[PDB]
């Protein structure tokens, strides 16, 4: 009853590995149309055959596959997610299992000792606005959509090249011929714009904790005041905590505690982070229940 | 809905690691009586405090703990299993997370390319028997209980010393003064006993696959025929497969596919394994539903 849960929790390496190594020679793709026996399977693989059997079972146990009749096997609609289609939730497993991630997390205890594009932002409403300045835009994803959205508003970007700086045919492509106003360089530089509203997308997500404080020191040391600082982020459940859903926040906090930087602040951990770093709270507003996406907005 | 399952399956490293590193400075033990705040907690640990918070959460998410009021935390009856009491299901996590196990499984894909004591055996019934010979006994666990059980039956063992060979005060301790008849050495040696019944406990469990064949070649090349070869084992679901329970077999197969040797044969994979290795099937009989423990018995 309870042990069941604990083991199931404690045996995560098993569960984790088996899926990666199933898509590793994309097993599902063989069974998308259909494939039977371990023998027909083992031809188009390499590996062992009667010690590959010991994996088909493991999959079938984890419910990703299902042997309908003795030996011979099919796959489940969960196992449908692993082909490279609609979701293609297998790139996910591939990166979360190669030594880059899987071997890194092995010694993660020590660290405890030591293409998104919001039209959600068209519920903030830039509906009396002339200028904006996207801080560390990079791709030209929002910038496009937002200056596309509001035909009279204009804008600016600043990111170093070699940080997804393929703006070339994206601020240009799709209408915004004027209103690129593009700059270069880091966010660690004191930002020369003093022009209406300021936008920072899923960016503490990238940052550390007092990295966030000093990149926001670099704004209000020469922000044009009496205007709005937007920052869109994933938050962390200050709502309460719970089990179901939520998840993504928790084990991406620890993922980025290992795989590069990122940590997750709650509501109040942004309020105090702003109040000392020269910013003043105002309203906050999330996405619907399926996500944690939150448009923060302090003055 | 489904993604939920897949992620939950694919994110096993997270789940796996967090529990080990919670008992690693036995957090639960602090909260068995009671402990509050991250600050009182962090004194009796080391580590960080506001980057230890990022773990308490993770535990509380995985439901092992539960923060009742802002910050301050308690633990759950699942988290009760991790202290070192009744079950003490934390030694489990400690060995399944240190580099010996956790780092070993990291590259386990390649391998795919390349104190129990049955009174259950007092349902086989030695109830017309005089002699027995426990093959590779070692500890003197059954030998004791069984020659203790039946006052007139007598027996023998053979195991190399330095393989839990603390028989000294166990065949002796608890009544069986006579009927030790103890020998030494490997099972790879041709076994000199030709004396009634032969017993092999959870031993393919230890073995490989054709290691099993030749250690049973070493029996019938000089077994006294017309008698019974007992071997007690964990089987593998030839019943069907399923999800709930079962589990232990599946991810101990792969555990021993990494952590030393062991693989799991089903019913028919023992029948053919015996039929060529000079043994003849007869009855099989398991433990109840909670386990897979099976007393095989071929003539
Ligand atoms: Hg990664
Ligand atoms: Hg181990």
């Amino acid at each position: 009853g309870l042990r069941h849960r604990m083991q199931q929790l404690i045996y995560g390496f098993f569960t984790a590995q088996t899926l990666h190594v199933a898509v590793r020679l994309r097993i599902p793709d063989l069974l998308a149309d259909g494939a039977r026996d371990v023998g027909d399977l083992a031809s188009a693989t390499g590996a062992d055959a009667p010690s590959l059997r010991r994996l088909l079972r493991a999959l079938v146990f984890l419910e990703v596959l299902d042997e309908p009749a003795p030996g011979t096997f099919a796959l489940t609609e969960q196992g449908e997610v692993l082909r490279a289609d609609v979701t293609g939730s297998m790139r996910e497993l591939v990166l979360l299992l190669s030594g880059p991630e899987s071997w890194a997390a092995w010694g993660q205890l020590e660290h405890s000792v030591r293409a998104f594009v919001p039209t959600l932002l068209s519920a903030y409403d830039f509906g009396d606005l002339r200028t904006v300045v996207d801080v560390g835009g990079g791709s030209g994803a929002l910038l496009a959509g937002v200056l596309a959205a509001h035909p009279h508003l204009r804008g600016t970007v600043f990111d170093t090249p070699d940080g997804v700086a393929d703006a070339a045919r994206t601020v240009a492509e799709q209408g915004v011929a004027d209103r690129c106003g593009v700059e270069t360089g880091d966010f660690f530089v004191s930002v020369p714009p003093g022009a209406d509203a300021y936008v920072l997308k899923s960016v503490l997500h990238d940052w550390d904790d007092e990295q966030c404080v000093e990149v926001l020191r670099t704004v209000r040391r020469a922000v044009r005041p009496d205007s709005r600082v937007i920052l869109v982020e994933s938050l962390m459940p200050t709502t309460v905590t719970t089990a179901p859903s939520v998840a993504q926040v928790v084990m991406n906090d620890l993922n980025m505690m290992v795989c590069h930087g990122g940590r997750e602040r709650t509501v109040a951990e942004f309020r105090e982070l702003l109040r000392v770093a020269g910013f003043r709270l105002e309203s906050v507003t999330p996405c619907p229940a399926p996500s944690v996406v939150g448009i923060l907005e302090a003055a």
